[PDB]
């Protein structure tokens, strides 16, 4: 009796998947880079260890971060000292912290992207929330379920662990869910904690010092849908195709394991060029079938994991200095906040547009492409289309 | 120049994502439950614990599973004194076993679906692997990818720290992943270890008691589609419909921890109670756009979280008690799995109408529903329709 093909048709949504607002929120705590290398070395009881504390000196004298959001406070630290230790027991405290954190943040960078937005938060029918800081059950999406007052029907995707390159991970799933189903609206939330990963200082593992002087904390909130309701919902960017590759020969490039001390990175091979060497073939696969092979006449985000990754990849390309300046305006301003920075750099990007008279939210010009970076060694590549205006 | 309009309409499928091949597989270590109440006194050295060890044997008795597998064995449990007791420091040990052991019994299970489906391993797309135990990065899906030699660039969703609804949640993503991209073939890999949950009995915390009643191993895998090639694909059952919701006064029924003593659980309500309270909005939510409202008409398959659970909805709904028989089957050769459960019982249900000569995979029905149920507490509903033969 009942057609299936008749459901189907009928349930399904007709345009590409776009961003119809963007929202961030930051721990109020504001790190500054200058005095990073003597604040962490006192904290951390580490001022002994001269020749490690020129080293992070160095760190972030490169890092080209001038501050960063900390939930993690002077106060909390002194109440956590195996936080502050390189290797102690003290997952317990780190989990009772961002369990907490990462849903708390991302409500409010949630609250500031539905306000844009305009809409009933009732007409939002799927939720992705995106963490690598802890995780629990139920997770942080049935906590923002309950904070936000969604409806407790609301489609939940709880991406845990995933690593700096999910903000990519999360559009590429957005736009899956908007196009599928006719009237979802998604609401998209990367919120990242690093109070999972701090810790003090070790000699031994460099690797791990790196990260001391990169990561930095954030939330970012999307709403994402198909079929916007022409002049009531406002497009800001369209989604228009995915991918999602492992590099060749990164194995063990990027691990990180989660530990009774907590989650501690690994760095085994040299990130900036495998992602410089295989970024012309992420892009040849996603602009070759549209016809383009100038990547400066395309706008750009990219996720900013250290500043030698963009640079590498600016040289690489023979970008002009100009394409990553949204992304190195957000890596200066915030840091390396994990699946949340490429969001941030939409909005930056989006709001310089704007703010400037240009034609287009990506920066005038038409197609654009986001990328995120991280364990595997994963690329994610997002094809975008900007918005008139 | 480039139309999105044109690219949208040629990237996505047609038809209803369809499931084309289900393959399982657990650990080798098959444990009866009608000794288990002696090992597991013995093993966690609580002997002494009269009247808790006659609880447990009660808790065993009702639990209605004869046997389930574990990756965990008498050994491995001697080697490890800190997993044995109730609230010991543990999961860099528990971690350690199941970061390896999800993904290779996901690639068991995962290599037996490939075969079934019978095409180049190549053409798999995209990949979710789903799991409550353990988290990693590079998570378990860079793993799978690896082991299995997937193509480098499938593009993956790894769904971590889930819960026993998860096998609902899978579904409800492969179903959008499949039905908006054309061509796109998605394994689904769900892999639940109770390496992380083992802990020793206490008797002022029998909610974490009644797990080890009933926490078994497994993993299941299964290949989704659109737009199956006519005889050369064989579809078993189409997904056309989907939802998840959080009951009403359900706060805090199923919680789950991952702290430095592993995964602990804690209940706080009537889990039954609530899911027979709330089954009957689902199914109205779900089958009255269908027309449908005999509950006995169509075919069932429900996540075993214990047995009070089908027992109350089975009364609650007047079900046959013939529609729970492939649900209660797995959960007494294998025990609750956490999310692999649900695709084991589509397994079940499959094989025994096939093998026994009825006329659909759907014990001879046309329409069927399939429930996830969780911390939240989260019920997730997936809509299906038979294939013929
Ligand atoms: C760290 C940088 C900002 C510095 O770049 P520069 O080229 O400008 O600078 P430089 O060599 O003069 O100083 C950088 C410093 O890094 C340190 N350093 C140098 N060699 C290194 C090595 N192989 N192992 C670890 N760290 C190293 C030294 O202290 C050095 O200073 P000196 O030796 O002179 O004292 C850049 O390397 C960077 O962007 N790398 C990031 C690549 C990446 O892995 N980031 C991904 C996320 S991090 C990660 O850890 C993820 C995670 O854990 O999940
Ligand atoms: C445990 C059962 C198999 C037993 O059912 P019966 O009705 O047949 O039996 P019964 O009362 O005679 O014995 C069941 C035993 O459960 C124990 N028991 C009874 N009262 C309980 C309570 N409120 N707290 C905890 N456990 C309880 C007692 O030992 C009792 O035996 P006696 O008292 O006579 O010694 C059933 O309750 C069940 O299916 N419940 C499952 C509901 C559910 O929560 N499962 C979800 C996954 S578990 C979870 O823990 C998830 C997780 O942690 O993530």
């Amino acid at each position: 009796m009942v057609s299936v093909s008749e459901i189907r048709k009928a349930q399904r949504a007709e345009g590409p998947a776009t961003i119809l607002a963007i929202g961030t929120a930051n721990p109020a705590n504001c790190v500054e880079q200058s005095t990073y290398p003597d604040f962490y070395f006192k904290i951390t009881n580490s001022e002994h260890k001269t020749e490690l504390k020129e080293k992070f000196q160095r760190m972030c004298d490169k890092s080209m971060i001038k501050r960063r959001y900390m939930y993690l406070t002077e106060e909390i630290l002194k109440e956590n000292p195996n936080v502050c230790e390189y290797m102690a027991p003290s997952l317990d405290a780190r989990q009772d912290m961002v369990v907490v954190e990462v849903p708390r943040l991302g409500k409010e960078a949630a609250v500031k992207a539905i306000k844009e937005w305009g809409q009933p938060k009732s007409k939002i029918t799927h939720l992705i929330v995106c963490t690598t800081s802890g995780v629990d059950m139920p997770g942080a999406d049935y906590q923002l379920t309950k904070l936000l007052g969604l409806r407790p029907y609301v489609k939940r995707y709880m991406m845990y662990q995933q690593g700096a390159f999910a903000g990519g991970t999360v559009l590429r799933l957005a736009k899956d869910l908007a196009e599928n189903n006719k009237g979802a609206r998604v609401l998209v939330v990367c919120s990242e904690v690093t109070a999972v990963t701090f810790r003090g200082p070790s000699d031994t593992h460099l690797d791990s010092l790196v990260g001391q002087a990169l990561f930095g904390d954030g939330a970012a909130a999307l709403i994402v849908g198909s079929d916007p309701v022409p002049e009531i919902e406002k497009p800001i960017f369209e989604m228009v195709w995915t991918a999602q590759t492992i590099a060749p020969d990164s194995e063990g490039a990027i691990d990180g394991h989660l530990r009774e001390a907590g989650l501690t990175f690994h760095l085994l091979k040299d990130v900036p060029g495998i992602v410089s060497k295989n970024i012309t073939k992420a892009l040849v696969e996603a602009f070759e079938p549209l016809g383009i092979s100038d990547y400066n006449s395309i706008f750009w985000i990219a996720h900013p994991g250290g500043p030698a990754i963009l640079d590498q990849v600016e040289q690489k390309l023979a970008l002009k200095p100009e394409k990553m300046n949204a992304t190195r305006e957000v890596l200066s301003e915030y840091g390396n906040m994990s699946s949340a920075c490429v969001l941030f750099i939409l909005d930056e990007m989006r709001k310089k547009s704007t703010q400037n008279g240009l034609k287009t939210t990506g920066e005038g010009l038409e197609w654009g492409v986001l990328f995120g970076f991280g364990p595997g060694l994963t690329i994610e590549t997002v094809v975008l289309r900007s918005v008139a205006i």
